[PDB]
């Protein structure tokens, strides 16, 4: 988007607390999260989770 | 999008089983749930649930 | 449970953040959260989530 | 418990569908799922998911 922090298919991961890692496969916006993502992890394949942007970070 | 049952907005339900009403909020797409929507609650403003297509109605 | 704060049946809410209030339906133990709850909403029939003792409150 | 398919501590994982692997950390009962178990991923340490009985089978 012509905006978003992160793309369909950045590879993300949380940044601390419960873990989680995978590609991003989505993408969700309440007033309480105006910026969130859905990601399905790399370990379990189809299980996904959704996140704040302030919870993920991209993987280099 | 040019393709999608859903919109940002659609008021829907779930179908069957566990209970789930509010507004469309989100998306997402993985192998195993290619046309996912993420919804979030009008009884509990901010939380969220992700479920495939198949499992929600609109409220008409 | 000789220990616990809340028991099965207790009617609780989430204190901040997204919404959340029903039954405690059950309940679960990790390194992370050493207790932690499972809720059925009052609102959902059918749909529960699982949260950290800290987050939630019994409804007086 | 007296009862109970499983125990804490057992490795289960998912039989079909979303994948998902690990410990039984807890365990709770609803009128739709009268026998459900909670279980912490063992590859992103600190992330639970809760199932019903049915979709689970123990680690041999």
């Amino acid at each position: 988007p012509s905006n978003a922090t992160f793309g369909m298919g950045d590879r993300v991961r949380k940044k601390s607390g419960a873990a989680w890692q995978g590609q991003i496969v989505g993408w969700y916006c309440t007033n309480l999260t105006p910026e969130g993502y859905a990601v399905e992890s790399e370990a379990h394949p189809g299980s996904v989770q959704i996140y704040p942007v302030a919870a993920l970070e991209r993987i280099n």
